[PDB]
């Protein structure tokens, strides 16, 4: 697999240990046909980090975009440029796969765009490729779109494409 | 004071110390009335770390762009051939040099794009303009190994070899 | 036309002939709005001589100091130390380059004094102010021994390695 | 001897040869305790050329101011400075020895006294300078000042210092 694409984003905790607290960390995204694995972004040296997560491409049942926060702190909200495209990131997409949706926030509409595209193809021809889904997020409990209670509750909503 | 500018800039030692190399870190730059500073970026914390040195403004002799190294690496290379990138791009490559005077010695300063380079000059100039030790004359390339490129002269603080005139 | 400027300086070859020696010629250059010509002086009889070349204001793409050999002869040495002379030298010692970039290449040209050199740079900028073709980026230091002491670019006409921006 | 003074001047034809014509030449003259010595000049090579014309020092009796031309052509009338002083020369002095004038043109005024006054020095000890002479030129026969006839006519004029 090379390198589909690659961008910063910040992403919030999967909490998959019940310990974990929820939170966001900027990291590396790269995208292959295979993986979509981020890593920690060794700033200093100017590069790829540790790796901190992964989700295997023919597992993910389905990308798309995601309700935005009712109350996004400034982080994300919405030529400072340079710096505001890797300290905001105000624009969340969604990436679902056996253990449930994966919470990206791109710095940009357009970066966002670019990626659900890539993504989108690259699942193409998946076989779970799933046709409702949560137009929001999963917390605090529940799915604010269904109120339903489950990470992995069926999507409350409808996906063609 | 306001912050006039603020940039992610990468810059080369001052080796104002016998003891230090000659290396490169990036920073994170602000520019006030008072002076230019730099820090250590956070990028965790996506914040402005520790300050890691500054110049007075009223100091500064002299500000300009530096003739590019003649074999830089990659770190400092124009882009080559063949967006995304950018976000990145714009953190990691830093082709662009422009020079600090000031009584000291050279501060060298590499920008991401030729934009910001420009930017930065222009403010920097106009901050400077009424300053009281302004030099006409400047050294176009590196002071490196020992000397200056343009004229061999030893002496960080040499006299510059150039004149620009209009 | 009227003749902007007039005087005697020190020039180098532009070797457009693959034959042609690099050396230096002292020339009477005038300036008109059409032209930058120069000629043979004939000083005996105080006037001007026969035309070795010129160049065509509207073709000039940029006018700067260039940085100094870093060791000239004489005849082109900034004076060093210890009136009379001045008549003399004036026509003798031309320590104070420009060059004139125009399409071939650059034309290098000596001045006796700096205040002559910022005249002819000011009133060449002047008529240059409107052309076509002017470039935002030069080389600060000669072409020689086959390429640009600045960047070793080998083209006479290769782009130029260094802008200057305000 | 060392070089006192150096300077380029024009200086008029001595004729004395019978053949020469009246005329003026540029010339590079050297001062020294000895002698002054004057030279073809050569622009180019920027030296000096071909020795032209000396005059011993200790034979000169007389330096001095000469009064100026009715009607000075351009190149000797009163920044194209760096040319006009190898170009125009409407000062002029003259330096009598043995054989006569020899007529010297300063393209300044500082120049020329600065030449006259070294002049003085190095002849100071001179066993014939003369306290009588000619303020003007000598010319198409006659000392215009005096109306004498001959070169060496006496100077029909004082001189103390
Ligand atoms: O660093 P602390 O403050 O402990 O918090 C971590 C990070 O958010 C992890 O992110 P990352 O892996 O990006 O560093 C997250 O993992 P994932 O979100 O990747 O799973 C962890 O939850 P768990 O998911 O429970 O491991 C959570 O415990
Ligand atoms: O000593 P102070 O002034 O606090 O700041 C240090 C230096 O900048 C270190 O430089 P170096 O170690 O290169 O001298 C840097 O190490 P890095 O080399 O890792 O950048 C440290 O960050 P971290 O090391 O990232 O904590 C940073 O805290
Ligand atoms: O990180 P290490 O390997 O220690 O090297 C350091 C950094 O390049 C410093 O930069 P910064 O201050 O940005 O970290 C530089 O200070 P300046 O370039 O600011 O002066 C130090 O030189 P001295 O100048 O000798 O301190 C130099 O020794
Ligand atoms: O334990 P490993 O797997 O190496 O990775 C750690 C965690 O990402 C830390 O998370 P946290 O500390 O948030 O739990 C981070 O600390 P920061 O909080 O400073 O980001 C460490 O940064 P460095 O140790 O500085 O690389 C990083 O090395
Ligand atoms: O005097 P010689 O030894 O023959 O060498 C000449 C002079 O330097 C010419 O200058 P100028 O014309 O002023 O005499 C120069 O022309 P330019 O410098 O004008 O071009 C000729 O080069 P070419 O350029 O190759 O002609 C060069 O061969
Ligand atoms: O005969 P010698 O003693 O060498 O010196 C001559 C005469 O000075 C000539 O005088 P004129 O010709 O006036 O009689 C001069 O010619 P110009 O008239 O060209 O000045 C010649 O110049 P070059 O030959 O070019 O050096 C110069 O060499
Ligand atoms: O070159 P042409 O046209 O023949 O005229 C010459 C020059 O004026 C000589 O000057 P210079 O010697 O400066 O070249 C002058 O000599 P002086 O004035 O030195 O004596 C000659 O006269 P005579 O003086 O007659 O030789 C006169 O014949
Ligand atoms: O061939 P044209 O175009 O007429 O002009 C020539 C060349 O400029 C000669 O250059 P070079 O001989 O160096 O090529 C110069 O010789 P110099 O070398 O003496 O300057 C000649 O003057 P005089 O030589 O002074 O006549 C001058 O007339
Ligand atoms: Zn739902
Ligand atoms: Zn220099
Ligand atoms: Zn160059
Ligand atoms: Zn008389």
């Amino acid at each position: 697999a090379a390198v589909i694409l690659e961008s910063i984003f910040l992403k919030r905790s999967q909490q998959k240990k019940k310990t974990s607290p929820l939170n966001f960390k900027k990291r590396l995204f790269l995208l292959t046909v295979h993986k979509l694995s981020y890593y920690k972004y060794d700033f200093e040296r100017g590069r790829r980090g540790s790796k901190k997560g992964s989700i295997d491409v023919e597992k993910i049942t389905c990308v798309e975009t995601v309700v935005p926060e009712k109350n996004p702190p400034p982080e994300r909200q919405i030529e400072m440029e340079q710096i505001s495209i890797i300290e905001r990131f105000p624009y969340p997409f969604q990436v679902v796969y056996d253990e449930g949706p994966l919470y990206v926030f791109s710095p940009t509409e357009e970066l966002r765009k670019r990626w659900i595209h890539q993504l989108k193809n690259v699942i193409r021809y998946n076989s779970d490729l799933v046709q409702k889904y949560h137009p929001c997020f999963w917390i605090d409990g529940q799915y604010l779109c269904c109120s339903q209670t489950a990470k992995n509750a069926m999507g409350c909503q409808i996906l063609e494409n």
